[PDB]
């Protein structure tokens, strides 16, 4: 898995 917030 990979984290990539977007908010
Ligand atoms: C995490 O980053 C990886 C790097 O390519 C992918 O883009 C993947 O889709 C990302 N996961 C999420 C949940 O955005």
């Amino acid at each position: 898995p990979t984290t990539t917030p977007l908010k």
